């Protein structure tokens, strides 16, 4: 499916290649709905930036105001995070460089919360070899684990839902999907038009985040399904 995206900081839409989009998130969110949408994903920058303010009250107002599951990502790095997220009624919560920083410890979560709430979200560069590296962000060196491996470290817990993003592409979908055909890879990244999203069809890829292209008006969410589904 097609997996409408916002970022969020104090309140504000903002634009990641900031950009301000406005102090509306909730009328975008319901019209991304209203065109389909089965799932949306929600980015807090503030919370990423400082856990003590996680954006829990205006994450609480957007889950209610729309009927679909939202996944919920920013610096979610402990048990307590993680918690506090689903009481506030998040459907998933997007875990990012502790997936990779204390794998033991988020398996115990998976143990604790079940694999239909946790979603890993991993950055990947392709080094000079060809290897899936993984990194904790876009601007930090490799940590030395490849996609592969830190996969195969979460399938005996049951892991479930992938979101991957390449920071270094169709070929790097098709792979890793084949490989694991138990898990439910997301994309995310390198939409750019209509056309990026029929590229990524029969790549085995089972959920594709927007963003940004939605933001630019370079196509609907009603269009970007209408693709989808072919």
């Amino acid at each position: 499916m097609i997996i409408p995206a916002l970022d969020l900081i104090g309140g504000t839409v903002v634009r990641v290649v900031q950009r301000d989009y406005g102090n509306d998130p909730l009328p975008r969110l319901q019209d991304y709905a209203a065109q389909g949408a089965g799932v949306l994903h929600l980015v807090d920058l503030t919370g990423a930036k400082d856990p003590a303010k996680r954006q829990i009250p205006l994450i609480k107002t957007l889950v209610a105001g729309v009927n679909v599951p939202v996944q919920v990502g920013g610096g979610v790095r402990t048990e307590e995070d993680v918690a506090a997220l689903l009481k506030a009624g998040v459907a998933r919560v997007v875990i990012g460089s502790t997936a990779v920083k204390s794998p033991d410890v988020v398996k115990g979560w998976f143990e604790r919360f079940g694999a239909q709430a946790l979603v890993l979200a991993l950055d990947v560069r392709i080094d000079e070899h060809g290897t899936k590296q993984v990194a904790v962000s876009g601007w930090q060196e490799n940590s030395g684990v490849s996609l592969e491996q830190l996969v195969e470290t979460y399938l005996p817990v049951g892991l479930k839902h992938v979101l991957c993003t390449d920071i270094s592409n169709v070929s790097l979908y098709e792979e890793v999907c084949a490989r694991y055909p138990q898990i439910a890879f997301q994309s995310s990244g390198g939409i750019g038009d209509i056309d990026d999203i029929a590229a990524l069809r029969g790549t085995g890829v089972r959920g594709v985040i927007v963003g940004r292209a939605l933001l630019e008006g370079k196509f609907t969410v009603k269009e970007a399904i209408q693709c989808w589904q072919n």
